[PDB]
């Protein structure tokens, strides 16, 4: 009669997730993803708030803080690799996770990788995105309704369960890590639309990497925190759900192919890049424009649009979440790009347009099978002046699973930022599955 | 201010605890207590796997950890002091929180008063605990229910909010730090029974020094963080009586001193006193001994001992929970001790004699207008030979409010671990308000 704790303790402990030649690619493009999306936010003055305050507190130079040039102590590191893997909104999501798995686990990684056994990393990662994955899929909806932000509250368990794979924990060692990130698991979705909400992936990366700490050191604690009427799936989920879902089929495929994870071409909410992807394609087929186009409808499944709060953003921190505002950027000849979603904002001809874009609901066309997320549409239908009208369908958006990234769109996220050079040598060194020569080139300067 | 958030920044921000001559003389109190608790546990072994790795990661020696000698960083001084201070659950407690406050707030004081505005400290810490309590009285009964740990899922607020008082943070930059803290609120009651379960303090503690440093930083982060259907109180607790109990009757009286802190003459569950007090009366006045006594009868008011778990103890650590342990250890004549309620396993005479005392209920003894807790009592009968009975009472035990320790009751366990030189120095720098002195002779080195 296997408890849920001692049961994942024990999927995690004995995964062979390097036996998958599929989940291995992947974790490597994963690895290459989440480098591009910290490179491409080095210049975020949240980032500069959190170095001075870890400055302030010291710490031995062990590991890189990316693209940043320096080096933290471990817990520090993974705070602030966190922080800046989320802060543009750039990084990737995860289906099952309901949240964004690499920005909480590649960072306790680096961590532990700096520090030994760094020939784990790229199974850790496959195994960390497979218990990030089974707990959005376990904790049930009205988790994230109530107000928890899967990120943060599920991130420090997953954190913890991959570190525990790459430092080789025991049953009753993972068990007890399992219970230290389960013990400190937090965050709320309140903090959405400022820079806590990034700040949540580098707490939870922390919280997990300690847990791993405490649990080597020998530390006391419990070894069924998941279990029971008082358990974390009784306190913050659905124990049944859990009970029947969690540990069902675990392993090859993996999570992290299947559903699979999605790498993002645009830094901002991964729920507007159909309309992105769709109105790019009106515009470059049919050349319409901002000066052309009367208005836009643009059409969602119902309940499709729910993370896009925005529909009159000031900012283009605020546009991030606006499908308004990236349609009618993108009619106005700008790229989707970094440098037009900052605090900076939003100038007066955008604002104009985004008044004429309106969004609708229809629930009768029937999502294609290959959806991303599964049920997801988005339609973007352009009204140019004498009554004519263009429209464009997306389903599955450029870069999530079923339509993904090229060779060459890897290469073109990196090098935003370095040169051709640095991105090849990263490049090399991932698929050597050479982490200390990894860690090297991230850093930068 | 409007709404909760607003409310208790403002509340916070334009406290006057110095008005309060009761207040301060009880939050000196409080530091002693604290300090006395902290010495108690300096051998205590979990402390050193925390200083091991802390140590690993390194950091600026600024703010001492109580008793060992050494100095750390801010943060890692917050997560040390506060295990320290919980470690032997010989710490003080509060009816309105439901927990340990000193523990959680003194630490995260001693980092801000380490490196300045050490005046401020003891309104700070009367602050500090005002919101505690409060926050305990509004959270509702199910949070703790369910499973939450009070003194980590409350600290941390409690702990950003006296730090924030003491560092005079602005409305705006309190709003953000209360948000700070309740989006890293943890810490769940499956961690009883392990040191787990005093880490939390720290952990508290280190939140709330983080939350404060976050908004003094400039970091960005909701205002409103209590606020609305996602907000803390819908979050975990029940928002209609937060709403209605939280700001009421702000700082009239204190909490610090009406319900008041509770300082501990044993270092085991609070529960437990009554039962200790009236024990220990009975083998003074009437001699009785574990060679004479049959058995014994504990009687509680229905749930009165439900925080005394261990009806059936192996050691003293699980003893800390067991009035029968405790009751058989006084009748075996041993002092109610640190040295009594250690890992060790409980000796096989001692064993025989927990196997003779059953609780028994009583749900029509009045409790006395002074009981501390409210409803609370605890009557000690013993079966001697000759069909002869005897018994003892006890409604506020030596060291609750209204039955508060002598000075010579503070210096003695003060001095359990320091010479009598030694703690008459600390306490006479804390009668002057002599913070810094203070800090100097708590390092022990």
């Amino acid at each position: 009669k296997q408890g849920l704790t001692a049961g994942l303790a024990e999927a995690v402990r004995t995964s062979q997730p390097e036996h998958s030649v599929d989940a291995i690619r992947k974790a490597k493009k994963g690895l290459l993803d989440f480098t591009a999306a910290s490179f491409a936010g080095r210049e975020d003055k949240g980032i500069q708030k959190l170095l001075r305050l870890i400055e302030d507190e010291g710490g031995r130079p062990l590991v890189p803080i990316i693209g940043q040039g320096k080096k933290a102590a471990p817990l520090q590191s993974a705070m602030l690799n966190g922080f800046i893997a989320h802060a543009l909104d750039f990084d990737d999501v995860h289906s099952d996770v309901r949240g964004h798995p690499s920005a909480v686990i590649v960072p306790a990684l680096i961590a532990s990788a700096a520090r030994g056994h760094d020939e784990r990393l790229l199974g850790a990662y496959i195994v960390g995105v497979e218990v990030m994955a089974r707990l959005g899929e376990s904790i049930g909806s009205r988790h994230y309704e109530k107000g928890w932000h899967n990120t943060g509250t599920l991130g420090a368990i997953a954190a913890a369960c991959a570190v525990g794979y790459a430092e080789e924990l025991t049953q009753e060692e993972l068990e007890k890590a399992i219970g230290f990130a389960a013990t400190q698991s937090a965050g709320m979705r309140v903090q959405f639309g400022t820079e806590m909400k990034p700040l949540h992936a580098g707490l939870a990366a922390q919280a997990g990497l300690l847990a791993v700490k405490l649990a080597q050191s020998e530390f006391g604690g419990s070894r069924t925190a998941f279990d029971g009427e008082t358990g974390f799936f009784s306190l913050y989920g659905d124990v049944e759900k859990a009970q029947h879902t969690l540990l069902n089929d675990w392993g090859a495929p993996w999570r992290i192919v299947q559903p699979g994870l999605w790498f993002k071409i645009y830094p901002f909410c991964s729920a507007a890049h159909h309309a992105a992807d769709a109105v790019r394609q009106l515009i470059s087929e049919e050349t319409i424009s901002a000066a052309n186009t009367e208005r836009i409808e643009v059409i969602f499944p119902p309940g499709g649009d729910a993370a896009l709060t925005e529909r009159s953003p000031k900012t283009g921190e605020e546009g991030r979440f606006s499908v308004e505002y990236v349609i009618a950027l993108a009619l106005h000849g700008h790229g989707l790009t970094v440098e037009h979603f900052s605090s900076q904002p939003i100038p007066n001809g955008i604002q104009t347009t985004i008044g004429h874009i309106q969004r609708v609901y229809d629930n009768a066309t029937q999502p294609a099978p290959h959806a991303v997320p599964k049920g997801r549409f988005t339609i973007v239908r352009a009204y140019l002046s004498d009554g004519r009208i263009c429209e464009a369908r997306v389903d599955c958006p450029k870069g999530a699973p079923g339509n993904e990234l090229s060779e060459e769109d890897i290469i073109e996220k990196l090098t935003l930022t370095v040169p051709q050079e640095k991105a090849r040598r990263i490049i090399t060194a991932v698929e050597k599955a050479d982490i200390k020569e990894f860690l090297a080139h991230i850093e930068l300067e």
